[PDB]
């Protein structure tokens, strides 16, 4: 069995950049998603990638401001955050596996359902300004 692990958080001045790293996914083909937990607010999908065809879904707010990348062996997924804004301040979560078929179709394409079998605790980002 496996549990996802995250790293790369902290406090950074606006206009800065910072790399978020998720590790643990054994899947050659499955869905990996990064959420954001704005404190005392709702969960928001940041981005998703389907390892099978490397299809990428990027949330419109972070569009062109964030990048999602996978190391060789597809053993680690990085979310490189650029041009950080105070709104992005939150705790960021990584998760993978797709329980619902209709999450599976939407991964890398639409916001969709995005329901996920395995989750990790994640790390906190504070955008100083
Ligand atoms: C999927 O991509 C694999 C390599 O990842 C690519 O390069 C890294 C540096 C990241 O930028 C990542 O986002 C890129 O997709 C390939 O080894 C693999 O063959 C690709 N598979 C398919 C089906 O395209």
């Amino acid at each position: 069995q496996v549990q996802l692990q995250e790293s790369g958080g902290g406090s950074v001045q606006a206009g800065g950049s910072l790399r978020l790293s998720c590790s643990g996914y054994t899947y050659s083909s499955n869905c990996v998603v990064w959420f954001r937990q704005t404190p005392g607010k709702e969960r928001e999908v940041v981005a998703s990638i389907y390892t099978g065809d490397n299809s990428t879904y990027y949330a419109d707010s972070v569009k062109g401001r964030f990048t999602i990348s996978l190391d060789n062996g597809k053993k680690t997924l990085y979310l490189q955050m650029d041009s950080l804004e105070a709104e992005d301040t939150a705790r960021y979560y990584c998760a993978a596996g797709a329980a619902t078929t209709q999450t599976m179709v939407a991964c890398g394409r639409t916001p969709g359902p995005y329901e996920l079998k395995y989750w990790g605790q994640g790390t906190q980002v504070t955008v100083s300004s």
